[PDB]
């Protein structure tokens, strides 16, 4: 297999850095009203054009997320503002590669947060691979009519109405060989209820681990590890980071973080090329 | 048994409110430089004058904690400054009750943070009851010569030099009946590596749960639960709070939080009287 | 507390006895085309009129289950036909007791099968108590647009649209004291993904265990245990039956089965009276 | 290693199809007396003539199983009748290959049901590899003098009298490398108390998974999975099937089912040749 | 209920003290050939004459254990010699109380060692309660034709021939209420594969814990704990001792050790009376 | 990589054989005062001179262990006397190889017993790899001021004073790839609280497993396994031995025992050469 891997730029988000790095700048006796920072970071997705079929990792934000008629609650829009030109919409990024949503065989959902599962509803011809615990959690949000938070009611509503085809990764399930040199990593609970990663073995580029929000940035990764300001399973989060570090060492793989602005700038984007 | 329970005021501490309540005031697009605050809370201990023997819950901060010649690292002093008059020192609070350290049969260490284990070194004639995971973690800090953090090297140094007598509560150990109507609750991992609580049944007052840092404040308790800005085991923390809520319901017990300023002000202090 | 407990007759169902008792009559060399039986059994619910608030255990079938315009798939209607006069509808049974749906404080859903969770949508003023694993499973059925089976898409649709208030019993959660002498038993996985039971302690009647489909009938119960023809967690099912037997012995409680025609006939129904 | 693999025909069995496929033909309102059928399936064993030593997988039924003087209880004979010519007896099948029981180094007992462990007593010069949970269960049947069921008292009696040499596979034991390209798969609880499979890697044929009763037939395998009418551990059974499906995918292995009539007919029998 | 509890003297055993207390007298540079000692200890059983039925705890050694025609292997006889007069045989001890074997409702087998399970074969009218792991272990000894060790082949042979009625305590099974004030304690693995204890609440005497070999002697009990020279599950053993210590404290119960010569001297034997 | 592996002779120890092999010579009716023996065995360490960095496995005893001014308690010196010439001190063994302590990158502590962790304090430039459970246990010994036993207070004191850099292997952590063909095996609890082994793949010599005290001698190894006279976790110990047996078979590796005098005689020592 001689696949091509694309990094697609799906815009920028901003939020309190305390979300990204817990207690990054604590108040002190001489600085008791310490102020935080409003940091900008990239939202991106990865397409693997594989001979066995096209694989998509994450789906960024829904084009109708922001605005007064948006899907995101006002509170969400104010705390996690997403900025994207039409060019940045996943549909458009794929189109520019002559890829239609119906051409996607597998979508790997790292998790079901607003900035990763926004465009799942588009892929009605794919098998959507998601952690069963993440799926369960999101559905509870939906059933409980939770309108605020990182799980977008309107997005979930759309997944159901569009009759997506789901394959859940069970809590105690081994990693999944999706195709030659493409492995779905079952990270389990940490950042969210259930995290999935990807290990890609490219002929000329070698090993790549897509960590998503298992590791926000190089600052998160360290060492030492700097966990995010809010977290589902702290123990699971720390275990997952260490696990990724081990896999990276043993397989001589690069680790691609969820939202590292510096790393993202160095990526070859879909407007410039790909990784073979 | 007709026991007397005393609440002893061991001064005040201040810190970033984000420590207490995670992401209490997140930055927004309109408030991108959102400032935190430096909140003040009480440090206190509880003495149970029981016919079977005096039981002490927590030990506050060491009198030699703060200052240029202090045991606390300068960074620790600036992030978590402790203010206390001489009358606030545990040794002094006990003396006013005509109680000598040598008189204490049991000391229950909720955990070994600087604001709870400060004066353990005093009680050389007692059995020190602590969670085995907490003890292990603290000892690792010592062995690794960790100077910064919530575990004070000089304090641990003194515990060893004073040849304290330890009984560790095992990770999977049942609750311990210390005395008639006094039970050590094995909360396990959460806020710290290993948390212990206390349930006291007084003839007149009824049930009291000493939660310590298992629950910082009423705001923490909710519902809904508002967890602290940092946390060892998030899942364990949440489980522990809900467990306490259940025990309180089933036993019709009051819940005494670790550091609730408003609750503390309503307590009858050792200088005014006791509970029976 | 001097509560009154009512048994409400919510009609009759029929199905292959092999569903109820696995391999009840296996084919043999001399009877190779052994035929099954189509057995009839009661659907019922229990109301506990408690001074602390009214508690409802199970909700039977939705009045619009059967028929060409019914909610149940044709296949379901043919395999599990429900027969009920208007008098048998839960709404009507409650009305005859001068109880309105909005008067119900707690609904305990043993599980979310079609014959137990049919009328959940009515109780918009209650807290609905359900096993988290059962809730998760049902929601997946909904999200996956599963139209056939024991989980009714239309029913689930209604729960969400009616904005029911859910309290999920966690997989490893202790039993819940709902009110004086009313305990929700966390049976876990067996018959379905997550089973809840009830133990009621009545002043004059004594102990009652509501087992629901944890135990179909006296034939199921034995001894020896005769498990149902289809089952989620066989090991969990067997463990649960034995657990109920132990609780029954230790608390001298009656066991009320899910669908025992003989036992049901002996019950004092809501048209005759109640249990104090 | 250039091993030869032989498939040995050990006759036919019949039973209620409901045993094979649970609720295969449920009663309906239009067919309330739905009849089952008495399906016929093969009993077979596999001999691996390996340079490191001959390995036998399963041992079929004891030649003294059926008849008025038979080891099988009359009830067992009528529910699971076994038909076999003399040429079908394992001892005879081996003799035709010029293989004596004393020549067998290893016998892998998938489990200890009457149709798999029938002739263990023959192999007194071999190490008998069996799951420890299966061995324990079988021995309990013996000790409890259980005359009915799938565990034949007289067979077990003979194992003990013939002083067979056992190696039990522990519940949490890794797969066992028996010989070059021969691995015992520890499937654990499911169909029975403890299931063992085999993965064979042949130079010419490639990968073969002997699943035995972990998967009865292609119908069982699906997807979707159609489980048997009775089952020890339903969760374990489902997990095992999916595990086998994964192993088959990852190793590009064929899956040989326990009792698939159509698959068996396509096999090259020991009377025609072997696999290499 | 007003039961009578009898202690029955079933003779004396001797063995290397190192069996009783591990490394009781280690070799030193000044004593490199350190000598052990051959200590004597009692074998005893407990009959609870309960209004609900007679309960027997342990059964001592089989009368045909010792001698050239004895069931015990020569090595066993030389390492663990049992000395008992005819009066000491359990059958005779019972007969002198006007109790026939057929009169026993329940036999609780602490474990199946030669000195506890010797006379099980007598009680063909009782339910024999044993830990499932202990039962499995013993049966494997039998099936493997182990004619040496602490599990007597001939004894096990007799259990099966005499068609004893077994009720196994499952590994993760709760304590069993056998009768008013009589509870079987599920100790689990430790001394052996599966240990059972008994807690008896007598109206006049109060609480008694029958520890059997969970605790050999007061020396074993300490504290500190001094474990035996050979042990199946060291961690389980230690946990069990501490569990017994807790139960004893919480229930104000006496602990009756397995083989404490000094304690056994102080008991009232069946020749002088009983405990009420 | 072309590493050189050195076996360094760090003297001889003697102790009661009962420590090495539990109940090796039990008392009998004809030998009631059976004598033990005082057996001698080697203390040794392994240096892997790897291109990626020098790796040291174990560190033998501290040079100031024995004598009236020694670190070892008198009781310890008499029970476990260590005899070593100056040439046998690790520091000198290393010096003769032109290796300074500061030259060591990694020290793998199999465990922290007196005969393995004696010279840890020398390697202030290395990362010290130890099992977290072993580390915790030793530190508790120190904090509890245990001045007897297999954990040397003065040794631990020195580790902390010398500011060693620790990397703890977590209880549920995978094996660690330390360098090309060098893997730390996480054996877990058994002989001690937490055992670490090493697997080395040498280009010329092939596979070597350093078992340390996971397996004392070939007699320990069997089969059958003959466990030591004292043991932390008997089940863990047995599991570990069998695990090592499996690894050895699957990787065609030699197993180097902790203290096998006969095996150690056959090794090439650092005075004669090395293994490539
Ligand atoms: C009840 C609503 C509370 C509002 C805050 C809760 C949001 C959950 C915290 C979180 O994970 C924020 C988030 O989803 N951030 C994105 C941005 C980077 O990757 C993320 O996870
Ligand atoms: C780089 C280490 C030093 C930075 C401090 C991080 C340790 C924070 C641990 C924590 O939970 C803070 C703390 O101990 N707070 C006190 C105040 C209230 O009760 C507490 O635990
Ligand atoms: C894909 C649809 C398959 C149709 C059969 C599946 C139904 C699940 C089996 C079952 O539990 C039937 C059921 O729900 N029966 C009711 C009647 C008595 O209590 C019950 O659980
Ligand atoms: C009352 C006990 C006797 C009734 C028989 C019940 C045992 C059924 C166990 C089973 O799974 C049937 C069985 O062994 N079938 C064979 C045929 C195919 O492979 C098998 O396991
Ligand atoms: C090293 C050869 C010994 C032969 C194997 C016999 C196993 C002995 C282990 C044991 O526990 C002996 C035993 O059962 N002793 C009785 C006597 C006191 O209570 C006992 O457990
Ligand atoms: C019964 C009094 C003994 C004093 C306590 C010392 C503990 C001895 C336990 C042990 O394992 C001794 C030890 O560490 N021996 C060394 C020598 C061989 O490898 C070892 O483990
Ligand atoms: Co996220
Ligand atoms: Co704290
Ligand atoms: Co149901
Ligand atoms: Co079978
Ligand atoms: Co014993
Ligand atoms: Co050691
Ligand atoms: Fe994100
Ligand atoms: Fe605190
Ligand atoms: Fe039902
Ligand atoms: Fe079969
Ligand atoms: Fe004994
Ligand atoms: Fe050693």
């Amino acid at each position: 297999a001689r696949p091509k891997l694309y990094v697609m730029d799906n815009g920028r988000m901003r939020m309190d850095k305390n979300w990204m790095i817990a207690m990054h700048n604590p108040a002190t006796i001489h600085n008791p009203n310490a102020q935080t920072e409003f940091v900008e970071f990239p939202i991106y997705t990865v397409l693997i054009d594989h001979p066995e079929g096209k694989i998509l990792f994450d789906t960024s934000c829904n084009p109708n997320s922001m605005g007064p008629q948006g899907r995101w609650a006002e509170s969400t829009q104010q705390m996690f503002p997403w900025t994207a030109t039409e060019e940045c919409y996943l549909h458009n990024r794929l189109e520019q590669l002559k890829v239609r949503p119906e051409d996607i065989r597998y979508v790997v959902a790292s998790h079901l947060h607003l900035d990763h599962a926004g465009c799942l509803e588009m892929f009605t011809n794919a098998t959507i691979i998601v952690h069963e615990d993440e799926f369960n959690g999101a559905l509870q949000c939906y059933a409980r009519n939770q309108k605020e938070g990182a799980y977008i009611w309107a997005d979930i509503d759309a997944w159901i109405k569009n009759n997506l085809q789901w394959r859940t990764v069970k809590r105690h399930e081994d990693n999944i060989l999706l195709a030659e040199g493409v492995k779905v990593l079952n990270f389990g609970s940490g950042h969210a209820w259930g995290m999935l990663g990807l290990h890609v073995e490219l002929p000329e580029t070698g090993g790549i681990i897509l960590a998503s929000d298992a590791i926000y940035t190089a600052e998160s990764y360290g060492p030492p590890i700097k966990p995010p300001g809010i977290i589902y399973d702290s123990l699971g989060y720390m275990n997952t980071v260490e696990r990724i570090r081990r896999i990276a060492q043993e397989t001589k793989s690069q680790v691609w973080f969820g939202h590292d602005a510096e790393q993202f700038k160095k990526f070859r984007k879909s407007t410039e090329g790909y990784y073979e």
